[PDB]
Parts: C-alpha cells; sequence; structure tokens
C-alpha cells in the first residue's frame, strides 16, 4: 500500500517525519545547539528513505550522514556516536548472563549441533558469580569511543549469531576480563575497570578468543625450518597452517634451505632453489585466514643475506614479471649481520655461497661469523662473488619500489637479548618487535598488551609517572595469567611459552601524548619525555615480574641470563639511566628473587587497536594533520581535533580553514593564519627530520628488551637519505633498519 | 542559523515536516485513498526544499509535484487543483467589496499617481450593491477548475498588484458581471451564477477589461486599407497600432495597393511593391503587444490572388532566404474568387495584374467579377500571364512548409452573408470567423461568447436542448448589452459597431459532447447531432435577438437585408432544417419586428478559453488520447481523461497500459486489449478520414451565418488529398477552405 517503514518490534507504520527529529534531539543533550541541527541531517536521511525499510537502516543512515557533517563542527562526531551507540543499546540484552547463556545455548540453525561461542568453564564462572558481575558492569563507558573506532569494532570484533550483532562493548570487555581473571573476580572488576576506562586494552586475538570455545589468545609467533628435507620444509608448512588457522602472527626463520643447483643425493638430481617454495607459501598465505575470516593469513620470511638466491629472493615481491617468480602475498625480511655492512661500507666484495657446502652458519653471530664466514671466504668453498655495493643498490631498489624487505641487525639483535644463554636468535615475528629464540623444538610464542599514553596526562599538563608503573603491574599480572590459560595450537608452542614464558607490552599514541603535554615533537622535553616514560614502564614491568617471582619462582631457564649476572638491558647499551627512578634496590630484589619472564617490553604497531580508542599508531608522529575517513560514498577529509581544539580557542579557525589546508595536505605551517607555535607542536612527518626521530628511537629502544616497529617516512626516492639513514641507524646500534619505506604520492 | 523557512505571516520556523502531511491529507478528503499517498508528494517536495523558503514556493511546488503524480492515479488532478486552489484562497481576502476599493485605491509604487485598475463608476456600483452581491458569490466553484487551467487562468488573467495575485477567480467572474451588467443586479446575479457555473465563458478581452479603467470588451477587429497612398497607409498603420494597443485581433485587406514597377506619379518613379511594406507590418506586430504584453500583437494580411505580387507574397512566410524578403511574424490569407478555382480546375491561364492599371475590382463579386476580369483580360492590360496550376502548386508549397496562407472563397462569402445590401465583404478577421463588412469609413468589431457544450449532457446520454437555445438568449443579451459599454479604440469603430451592430457566438468542446453522449465521431447520430445542436443555437439565437427588437427596434440599416426578405441562412445554404423545432412562429415574429443584431454565430477556435476550462479545441477531435503537460522540470504524457474513465470501469486499465499507448501515439486501436468501441468513441484525429469532417462542416457551417475554423490534420504532405480536400471544400460550399496544414512529425 503506502510508504510503510519495518518498525524494529518487526510491525510497519506510515511515515512520520517528526519521530526523526523527536529523537536526535533527544541525543543532543550536552552539545553546542549553536551548530547541532537535526533538520539537516533529517533532510539526508530523507533523501536515502524509500518504503519497506528496517528502521535500523535509518539509524544506520543517520549517524552516518552525522559523521559526514563532522567537518562543521566537531559535536557531530559525538553526536554519531551517540546515534550509532544508542542503536546498538537499544537492541541487544541489558544483562551480561542471558547473553552468555544465548551464546553458549547457540545451535547451528542448519545442523542442529550445540555449537557454543564460549566454553562452558566460561559459563560456569559466569552463572556462578552473575550478581557481584552484573553489578560491576558501567553502560555509561559505552559513548566514550570514537565513531570509525565504534564501526571498526563493530563489524569485526563483536560475536555475531546468524549475521546479528549480539554483543554490546562492555559485555565483550567483561567477557575478556572473565575470559582471563577465572577465578578471581577483584581482578576481573579492577581490570574490567581499568580496561573499560580505556587506559590500556589487549592484542587482537585476545579480543577474538577471550573465554571461548579455542581459547588461543597469543598473537607472536616464530618459526624455524625442522629440516632441510622435504619432510621438514612440509612439516614447517603444516604448523604454519594450524597457527595461521588459530589467528596468529607467522615469521618463518628461512635460512637453512639449500640453494638452486646444488645436489641432492636422493634422488641425484639438482634442486630449483627458494622461489617455487616461496610461491607454496604464498598459496598458503592466499588460503588459510586468521581466524573467521576476520583478516588475512600473512607470513614474513626471514633470509640472511649470504644466501646464493638472494637476488631471486629481493626481485619476489614486485608488481611485474612473470607470474610464476613473483610470491607478493608474503612479507620478507633480511636478517642482515654485520660483515655485509663493513663490506657495503667500503665497496669490498662479499661471497653469496649455499648452506649444504658451508653448514652451520645461521646459528653463529658476531666474531665468530666474521671468522667462520672468512675460513668458508678462504677455502673457495663459495659458490658466487658479487660486489657488495650491487647488492645493496638491489635492496635500495627493492625498498624504493616496494617498502619490502625489512631489514633487521642480527649481531645487534644476539647481542643485546636476555636469551643468550640459550644460542642464536634467528628470527622474528611479522611486525618486527618480537625478538627472541626459536630451534626445532621449541617454538617461540609472545602475548601482547598495548598501553595507551594520553588517559595519563593530566591537567596540569605534567605527566604522571607514579600511575603508569600500577597499570604495568597491572598489566604484567594479566599477561602472566593469560600464558597459563592459552591454548597452543601445534605441541612445539607450550614447551617454548611455558620454559621461558616471555610477555609482550606495547604502547600506542606518542604523539597525543606529546600534544597533550605541550611539546614540540623534536623539542628537549619529548626526548627527555618519552625517556622517562620508558624508564617508568621498563622499572615498573620490572618490579612487577620481581614480584610475581618472589610467589611463584622464577622461570625454568633463569640462572645463566643476563639479569642473573645483574647486567640489565640499558647496560647493554651503555646508557645509564637517569636519577627519575631507584635502580638499585630493584636491582637488590632481582637479585634475591629473579624475575618472572624473559622479555617484557615490545613496541607493536597496533594498527586495529588504535583505530579503536582514537589514538595514533603506537610511536610514529601524524601522518598528516588532515587525515581521511571511509564512509560509504563519503571518504572525505578530517582535521586533527587536537589541532582543531586549540583552533577554536586561539580565534584563527573559520569556515574554510579545512581548505586552506587542503592544498598542502597536512602542512599548517604554508598558510599565513599562524601562531608559530602550531608549527612545532604540529609537525607533519613528511615535514620532520628522520634521523632526530632515529636518535630518539635509540633513545626508547635502548630502554626496551626487546625491538620495536619503525616505520620509515620519506617524501622521494633519495639514496643518500635511505643509505646514510640505514647506516645512522646501524651506528646509534638499533635493532631494527625499518619497517616500511613509506613515500607519498 | 538553522534551517528556517518563512511562514507566509513573514516569520521564520525550524523545519517541521509533518505539518507538510498534516496538511495534504486536510485537503485529501472525498478521494481514493487506496492510491492517495501524502509521503510520496512529501518526499519529493523535501528533495527541493532549502533553509530560508517562503512556504507558498512549498506549496507550489507540492501542487507541481501532484501534477507530476497524477499518471498513476487520476485523483491526483483533483488533490493538486485543491492544493493550488487552497492556496490561493488562504492568500487573498475574503470580501470581494475591499477587493475592489483596493485595486480602486492603487497608487503606483514609485511615482505616487492613483493609477486604478478599476474605473469609478465599477466601484460605485460595486459599494452601492455590496451587500447582495456578496452575499451573491460561491466560492465552493472554485475547486473545480483543472490544475492546468488554473495556472493558465493565473499567469495571466488575473489582476495582478506588484506581481502578486490579488484576485480570487469568483472575484474575476463577479468583476466581469459587474463590468457588463452595470445598473441591474438580477442579471449579474444570473449572469454571474450561469457563468460560474461553467456554462458559457466570454472572450479573453472580455476577461481583460471587463469594468477596468479603459474597458474594451471587444475581439474581432478588420481593417482595410484607407487609400493606395503614403497617407492611407500609414494612417492604416496607426489604426493597427492602437487597436493591437488595445488587445485586439486585426485582420487586414491588403488588396488595393499597387505592384513593383507601376508608375508614381507624384515623384516620377516605380513603386516596389508590397514586400518591404510587409516588412514594416512584421516589425509593428512585433512591437506593439496585445495589452500588457499579455499575448503578441499579430496580423493578418489578406490578399486577392489576381495581384502581380502573389508570387513574392506566397514566398514571404519561411525559415530559409535572406532576411530582408522574409516577414515572418505575421499570417497569410488568400481571398480567392471562384475564377481561380475554375482556371485551376481545367488547366487554363491566368492574368496577374496590377490594381492601379485595372481599378475597382475588389468591390466586384461572382459573375460581375467574371465580367469584369474577363474585360481586363480582353484588352491586354493585364502584367503576367501565369498557368494556374504552377500557381496552385506554390500555394501548395506554402501551405505544405508552413501551414500558411490561409483560404477563404470570395463568392461564397460575399453570397452568403446578411450583410449583402452594404457592398463586398473584403476581409476576415485573424482567426477566419469573423466574415463583415469594411470599409475606408466602418471598420468592422465583432464581439465573442463561447459556450461549452458538455456541461448540457445529462445522464440519460440523451442531450439536453431547451437549456441550450435559454443559456443562448442570456448570452445574447449579455453581448448586446456589451456593444453599448465598450470604448472603442478609433472613431472609425464606434459608427461601424452601432451602426450594424454584430455579436459572435462559438462553441467549444464539441469532441466531449459526443463522447459524453457516447457516439463515435463519423457515426449517424454525431452528424444528426451537431445538426440539431445548430440548430437549437441558431434558433435561440434569432428568438433571442428577435426579442430584443421587439424592445429596442431593429438595426440602422435592417431593411434591405435578406431576412427582412424572409431568407435565412439555412436557405441560402438550400437546406431546409429537420422538424425539431417551429420555424413558422419565429419568421412571422421576425417579419413583424425584425432581428437586433445582424450577424450572430461565429465558430472561434478558443486556444486559451478551452485550455482554461478543460475542453477540446472549439470542433476538431482530440489530436490524440495522449496529451503532454508543460511541468516545470516535467514535461510529460497524460491520457485523455475520458478515455481512462471507461478503462478503469472496463478493467482493461493496468499498470502499464500508458506505456502501451506510448508506442502509438494515441492510436488505442493498436493494442490487443481492446472492445472495439473504444475504437470508434475515441478515433484519434489523424485516424479521421477529413472528407467526413467536411461534410460535417458543411452540415454545420450551413447553419452559420458566418464562417468557422476548420484546422486540417494530415499526416504527410500529399497533393491529392490537399487539393481534393481544397476542391471538395468549394464543392461543398464552405466559406474556409483552411486554416492551418498540421502534419505531425
Ligand atoms: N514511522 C516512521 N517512519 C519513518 N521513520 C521512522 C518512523 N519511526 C521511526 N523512524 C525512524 C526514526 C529513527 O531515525 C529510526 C529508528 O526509530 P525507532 O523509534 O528507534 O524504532 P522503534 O520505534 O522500534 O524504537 P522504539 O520502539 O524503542 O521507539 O527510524
Ligand atoms: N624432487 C625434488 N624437487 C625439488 N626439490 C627437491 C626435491 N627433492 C628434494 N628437494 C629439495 C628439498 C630440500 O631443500 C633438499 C633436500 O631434501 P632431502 O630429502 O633432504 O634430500 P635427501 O636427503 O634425499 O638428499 P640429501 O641427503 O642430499 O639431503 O632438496
Ligand atoms: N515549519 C515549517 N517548515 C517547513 N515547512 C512548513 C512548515 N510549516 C508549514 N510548512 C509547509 C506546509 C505547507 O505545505 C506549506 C504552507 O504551510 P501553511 O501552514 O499554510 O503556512 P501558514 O502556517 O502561514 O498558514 P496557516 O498560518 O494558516 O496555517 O509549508
Ligand atoms: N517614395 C516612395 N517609396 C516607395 N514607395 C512609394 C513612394 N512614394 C509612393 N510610394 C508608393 C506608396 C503607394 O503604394 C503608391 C502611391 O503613393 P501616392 O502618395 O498615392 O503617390 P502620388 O499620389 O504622389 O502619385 P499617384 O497619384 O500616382 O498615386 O506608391
Ligand atoms: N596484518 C596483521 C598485522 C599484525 N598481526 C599480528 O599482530 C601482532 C601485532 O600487530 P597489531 O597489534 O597491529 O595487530 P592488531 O592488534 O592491531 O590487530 C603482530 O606481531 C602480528 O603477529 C597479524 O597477524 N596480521
Ligand atoms: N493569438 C491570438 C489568438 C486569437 N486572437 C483573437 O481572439 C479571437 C478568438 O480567438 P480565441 O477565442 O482563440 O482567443 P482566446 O479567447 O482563446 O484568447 C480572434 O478573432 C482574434 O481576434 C488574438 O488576438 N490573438
Ligand atoms: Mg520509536
Ligand atoms: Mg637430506
Ligand atoms: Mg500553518
Ligand atoms: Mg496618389
Amino acid at each position: 500500500s503506502h510508504m510503510h517503514v519495518i518498525k524494529r518490534d518487526g510491525r510497519q507504520e506510515r511515515v512520520m517525519f517528526d519521530k526523526i527529529t523527536s529523537r536526535i534531539q533527544k541525543l543532543c543533550y550536552g552539545l553546542n545547539m549553536d551548530f547541532v541541527d537535526p533538520a539537516q541531517i533529517t533532510m539526508k536521511v530523507i533523501q536515502g528513505l524509500y518504503s519497506g525499510v528496517t528502521t535500523v537502516e535509518l539509524d544506520t543512515l543517520a549517524a552516518e550522514t552525522a559523521a559526514t557533517l563532522t567537518t562543521k563542527h566537531p559535536d557531530y562526531a559525538i553526536l554519531a556516536a551517540r546515534i550509532a551507540v544508542s542503536n546498538l543499546h537499544k537492541e541487544t540484552k541489558k544483562v551480561f548472563s542471558d547473553v552468555m547463556e544465548d551464546l553458549y545455548n547457540y545451535i547451528n540453525p542448519h545442523n542442529g549441533k550445540h555449537s557454543p561461542m564460549v566454553a562452558k568453564s566460561t559459563l560456569d564462572i559466569v552463572l556462578a558469580n552473575k550478581d557481584r558481575l552484573n553489578s560491576a558492569i558501567i553502560y555509561d563507558r559505552d559513548f566514550s569511543y570514537n565513531y570509525f573506532g565504534f564501526k571498526t569494532l563493530e563489524r569485526s570484533y563483536l560475536l555475531k549469531i546468524n549475521g546479528k550483532v549480539a554483543e554490546r562493548p562492555q559485555h565483550m570487555l567483561m567477557r575478556v576480563s572473565v575470559g582471563i581473571h577465572k577465578e578471581d573476580i577483584d581482578a576481573a572488576i579492577e581490570t574490567y575497570n581499568l580496561l573499560s576506562e580505556r587506559w590500556f586494552t589487549h592484542a587482537s586475538p585476545t579480543l577474538f578468543n577471550a573465554g571461548t570455545n579455542r581459547p588461543q589468545l597469543s598473537s607472536c609467533f616464530l618459526l624455524s625450518m625442522k629440516d632441510d628435507s622435504i619432510e621438514g620444509i612440509y612439516d614447517t608448512l603444516k604448523q604454519c597452517a594450524l597457527i595461521s588457522k588459530s589467528a596468529g602472527g607467522i615469521g618463518v626463520a628461512v635460512s637453512c634451505i639449500r640453494a638452486t643447483g646444488s645436489y641432492i643425493a636422493g634422488t641425484n638430481g639438482n634442486s630449483n632453489g627458494l622461489v617455487p617454495m616461496l610461491r607454496v607459501y604464498n598459496n598458503t598465505a592466499r588460503y588459510v585466514d586468521q581466524g573467521g575470516n576476520k583478516r588475512p593469513g600473512a607470513f614474513a620470511i626471514y633470509l640472511e643475506p649470504w644466501h646464493l638466491d638472494i637476488f631471486e629472493f629481493l626481485d619476489l615481491k614486485k608488481n611485474t614479471g612473470k607470474e610464476e617468480q613473483r610470491a607478493r602475498d608474503l612479507f620478507f625480511a633480511l636478517w642482515i649481520p654485520d660483515l655485509f655492512m663493513k663490506r657495503v661500507e667500503t665497496n669490498q666484495d662479499w661471497s653469496l655461497m649455499c648452506p649444504n657446502e658451508c653448514p652451520g652458519l645461521d646459528e653463529v653471530w658476531g666474531e665468530e661469523f666474521e671468522k667462520l664466514y672468512a675460513s668458508y671466504e678462504k677455502q673457495g668453498r663459495v659458490r658466487k662473488v658479487v660486489k657488495a655495493q650491487q647488492l645493496w643498490y638491489a635492496i635500495i631498489e627493492s625498498q624504493t619500489e616496494t617498502g619490502t624487505p625489512y631489514m633487521l641487525y642480527k649481531d645487534s639483535c644476539n647481542r643485546k637479548s636476555n636469551q643468550q644463554n640459550l644460542g642464536t636468535i634467528k628470527c622474528s615475528n611479522l611486525c618486527t618487535e618480537i625478538v627472541e629464540y626459536t630451534s626445532k623444538d621449541e617454538v617461540a610464542v609472545c602475548n601482547l598488551a598495548s598501553l595507551a599514553l594520553n588517559m595519563y596526562v593530566t591537567s596540569e599538563h605534567t605527566y604522571d609517572f607514579k600511575k603508569l608503573a600500577e597499570v604495568t603491574k597491572v598489566v604484567v599480572r594479566n599477561l602472566n595469567k593469560i600464558i597459563d590459560i592459552n591454548y597452543y595450537p601445534v605441541p612445539e608452542a607450550c614447551l617454548s611459552n611455558k620454559r621461558h614464558r616471555p610477555i609482550g607490552i606495547g604502547v600506542q599514541g606518542l604523539a597525543d601524548a606529546f600534544i597533550l603535554m605541550r611539546y614540540p615533537f623534536e623539542s628537549a622535553e619529548a626526548q627527555l619525555l618519552n625517556k622517562q616514560i620508558f624508564e617508568t614502564i621498563y622499572y615498573g614491568a620490572l618490579e612487577a615480574s620481581c614480584d610475581l617471582a618472589k610467589e611463584q619462582g622464577p622461570y625454568e631457564t633463569y640462572e645463566g641470563s643476563p639479569v642473573s649476572k645483574g647486567i640489565l638491558q640499558y647496560d647493554m647499551w651503555n646508557v645509564t639511566p637517569t636519577d627519575l627512578w631507584d635502580w638499585k634496590v630493584l636491582k637488590e630484589k632481582i637479585a634475591k628473587y629473579g624475575i618472572r619472564n624473559s622479555l617484557l617490553i615490545a613496541p607493536m604497531p597496533t594498527a586495529s587497536t588504535a583505530q579503536i580508542l582514537g589514538n595514533n599508531e603506537s610511536i610514529e608522529p601524524y601522518t598528516s594533520n588532515i587525515y581521511t575517513r571511509r564512509v560509504l560514498s563519503g571518504e572525505f577529509q578530517i582535521v586533527n581535533p587536537h589541532l582543531l581544539k586549540d583552533l577554536t580557542e586561539r580565534g584563527l579557525w573559520h569556515e574554510e580553514m579545512k581548505n586552506q589546508i587542503i592544498a598542502c595536505n597536512g602542512s599548517i605551517q604554508s598558510i599565513p593564519e599562524i601562531p608559530d607555535d602550531l608549527k612545532q607542536l604540529y609537525k607533519t612527518v613528511w615535514e620532520i627530520s628522520q634521523k632526530t626521530v632515529l636518535k630518539m628511537a635509540a633513545e626508547r629502544g635502548a630502554f626496551i628488551d626487546q625491538s620495536q616497529s619503525l616505520n620509515i617516512h620519506i617524501a622521494e626516492p633519495n639514496y643518500g637519505k635511505l643509505t646514510s639513514m640505514h647506516f645512522y641507524g646501524w651506528k646509534q646500534g638499533l635493532k631494527t633498519g625499518m619497517y616500511y619505506l613509506r613515500t607519498r604520492p
């Protein structure tokens, strides 16, 4: 008949338009009514309406229209967040316990199987404790997310039932706290309130599988080859298949595979090298997706540069060429020793050999690698001799073209790690921050936890240090409770992760801490500031693991580590820390009790986590002050809201200032309406000299017991800033030369 | 600030959308609610709304959107009429008297002059009689117009004040009845109620200037040249300028101007002919517009075919050629005698002469013209001799290309008219229906009144005859009261229009009378029907003028007319009328009292009048069953609503039948969903053989004392149907061969 809409109860009515403005103005309380205008939003919604429309599409399109209108006044972000979050909170259930009973009592709607979303012990903990725990949840905190962080949180992370999302966000975060803190409830309420107050957040597989039926909370996996045979290659392929099933990240050390042309004693033939093998890993990276297709399964391939197939390895992730000689859905990385640095330095030659001819090489680092490599370089057992600057030119061609390979430094990582007593660290994970020991028997597993920073900044614009160590103590107790609950997908993972027991802590949003502390990025108080911050994080981490080892005893391989010898991570950098803390009593209690976890700190990139909480990616500056937004039918420009927060107060903001920053791509310094302080507080990273950031990485990574991601931003391809940049990173002592060479077009 | 609309009081408010659907559903009472849908109309209105919009634009766009949605169901025409008419009736004043005081008390808003819209005697009649007359008006009748008839009535006919229309339609029709019936009120209330019940309507200059300050109620003007000198040409140009100022229609007899090359005794030169002279009349037709630019001033130019400049006259209204040899904003017509018919008939020759050489020719018709033309054809005084079929081929080239010239028959008009005693009828008006005597002293003026037809059809589908003569009596009393109130623009007009005193009555919408009487157009009861109708109209007209002559005496030149000799118009056609009436007592009372008006009946085209009342153009069939509508941003297709009225009852109407009639251009007979009666009741005029219509014109024009318009519709250029058509019209005896040759593309 007429234009009827399908009202959410399931019924239909006539189109009465004042229900829209009746609802929006109800959801506009507490905003600037001088620019909050329900009529424009209603008008663009009615531009899209038709007959027979479910009303949840009208609320979705209402929040979408408010998100597109956010450019006119910044309160429409708060409005659009209230529209989407109110749309969800009207939909699903109020009580957490009946949601959990609905998830456990799930039935596959065409197979009849009692196929739960949560394990029965999780439901046991909930139903035994629902009275305190339903009282602990606070739904006032769900209106605190950004809109785009809420849509990113909704599209993939909330547990769905037949396509309809059936979890509020506090149901997910309380589900995580039950999923980790099993027996105890006080830790679940301190962990819940410290969690939902957005102080720290766990990693994404923890948000996937906390308390579910297959609890695989880990996110870091480091695998090396079992053998240089078909059985080793395909058994390693099997382990990468299972681990990439249970939503992990896999970095593979592929150093020990014989090269093209070496003799095969079994079938009297010659090998074809690494290129079809890594092509098999290419199709495996396409087939298995992490979890329920939530993100594609990605593999890192690490190769040391002395291997003979290095040129076809570097020409492998490209765009042109034959298709059968490209494997472009992987991530390639070079695990470079100091000798290739020295031979590129003085234009000498370089010996590409085959690890069947020269066996047992990648397990040897430093001066011993110099002696063994020189002794094989003497005997003439090598196969090819290439001038080192030619291969360096090939590396800069590959990084210039695609950004791959990554570059890590072998002797720097093997020298400055707490797992020296085990052997030689072969590889690292996909995002190049977990530097741990791998073997044929031990497959390295590490857990993650990302602390935010800008929630700690007080109103005095003086940073809070004493809170940060305290939350770090709660985090270390969380991860150390994670390691003993996790279900490892392969049997080699449990022995490594329970013998050595590592954790991982990484912060996100350093640029917001600098803006809210009101310092320039290349100032003196910034370089003092991050140094003091990671002294606080590192100190509180060591105090927390000390207080755990006082209660459960240290890990199984402690005596032999340099921490048992008193050398902490900063002395391996030979940098005495500041007088901000008391390190003597810390080293006394460590010398009397040990520590519980081997490796502690690890700055991860946190793309998706910082996408949720609105912070910037972990430590880098803003890419531009204008950042785009992916909206259906609108992909548009939103300025940095801290910059806009200062501009509305300083008066220089007007109705075309956005258009004034369109034609400069974030560069606010070219405009004549300038207080000449925003040019220091809001430096575009393209307008930031990279070597100051590298010095800041030398200080901060000098207070980190693992590596850290390092997105290199360079506007134009030039070999001097690249070559001097990598050599400068090697001279400062960094464990990671690069993670991406990013060139803006 | 926000989106505020300017509410009609002059204020502003927020955009609240349920005021729209709150109003439309209030204006939807009495319609089919199964398809009446306010939400679609509201949706397309809100597609056009913006901030700072006057609400009368929202009602205008609402009625416009309903007019475009009328295709889905025919009740949206009734809706859109109620929207526009309610928009006007909310706007202007309720009382007629204060509107008249506002119009008389008008002041030019930048000259201060008391420049009235009505004369002071009109306001005297209103203010002396406002108590009965404000009670007589019925505003229930304004919701009876069509939408497009109301917009056509509003854009040009209602008297505006500074661009804002300040007259309701009943204010205009009551203003007309006061403007004609001055002293009497009973005639103003019978005339008002018979008028506003849409029975008959006056002509368009009557609607322009009834009771205004310059009352020029006439619409027919026939002028001939005073002299074949510069003084005669430019004095005639002066009279055409003044008459075209006061909104008349001018037909000019340009027979008596000497041709190209004749000697000029004053300045010893030779004339250039007619072409630059008619070019001067071209620019005069562009400059002076009728009234307040309400329609462009148009001139008819009549020429008899024996004049020497006839070839450049026929090649004059074209599209190509040099610009200085074209006069295309005129209307050209040939005033053909029988001799050109006979010489084209038998392929003989034809004598093109010059009226300076052969003087006193156009004042002579018939056999006397044959004798005088043969005597000048004998003496060799002629100048050119052209084969007659060549000039006939030139005429068919001109009518084929543009439709001009018109064709009238000289001896047929001079033989069958009541003004034989005066002399020779030279010319006729622009629309070729007023055939009256012109002279140097008498400039012919005729008034018009168009009766509708389909209001007379009773529910029994038997036509009402006794009402039609009665309304015809009221009409004849109206026009005879018009002639004595009118203000003639030139002094020669008053002597003609008061000596001979003619009137004019023409009907509109014959196709609707045939459909509502349910007969085929080419049936037997149609040809019986229009014959009976014009016997009724002609009989009631003669009875009315008889009853006027019983009270005031006949006109000044009665004794000498053939009506005084007893011969009425039908005996000049030698057709005895039917036994429907009593003609003997009529001819007795005429023989004892005479008649008051010389010429009575005149079928005019009525483009604009039938555009108001929704009827078809006067006597022709429908051009197509689908007719387009001019709407801003929508120029679309609406079917004939009587056809649609039968299709919704007979069930064959469905939701794509319009699309089934798109690809046939009104031809409903090609579709397979056919009751084979609609193919007879709804014949497209392109699917109608023209000679049956010509026979119907012989009967109906055999009962008309003047000529009648005749739009000839022929789909393709073919010389046989044209030539046989004009010869057939001459053989039936018609006074008008053609008014347009229309070819659909
Ligand atoms: N009758 C209607 N016609 C068109 N849109 C409507 C109508 N009613 C509500 N809407 C719009 C307004 C909102 O933008 C959106 C959601 O309305 P909403 O009221 O929340 O559904 P609902 O009526 O079931 O919720 P609730 O019953 O709790 O009020 O749909
Ligand atoms: N048929 C083959 N095609 C391509 N590559 C092969 C083939 N067989 C073996 N390889 C590669 C896989 C390993 O990289 C390598 C050795 O495999 P492996 O089983 O150890 O050889 P083998 O034991 O039979 O001879 P060897 O004793 O020399 O190793 O050669
Ligand atoms: N506040 C509004 N915002 C947008 N459109 C409106 C608003 N109010 C009325 N309209 C629409 C409804 C109608 O289609 C059109 C004209 O409204 P209308 O009510 O007749 O003006 P009005 O309010 O001055 O008349 P009245 O005072 O007699 O009610 O404008
Ligand atoms: N100068 C001119 N240019 C063009 N046409 C002219 C001119 N003078 C006269 N005519 C035309 C207009 C008339 O159609 C025609 C006669 O005009 P008119 O005044 O009667 O001439 P006339 O009286 O001086 O000489 P005649 O006695 O021959 O008419 O000649
Ligand atoms: N595309 C990616 C990126 C990272 N990761 C893994 O997630 C870890 C940290 O990356 P991250 O914190 O940016 O991942 P998110 O938590 O943001 O999803 C890495 O060590 C990888 O193991 C992944 O599996 N797939
Ligand atoms: N374009 C026109 C059409 C007609 N007319 C005059 O109006 C008379 C009848 O034409 P009509 O009845 O179609 O004119 P309307 O009343 O429809 O405007 C003609 O005799 C002309 O004198 C005109 O002046 N201009
Ligand atoms: Mg509701
Ligand atoms: Mg082997
Ligand atoms: Mg109103
Ligand atoms: Mg003269």
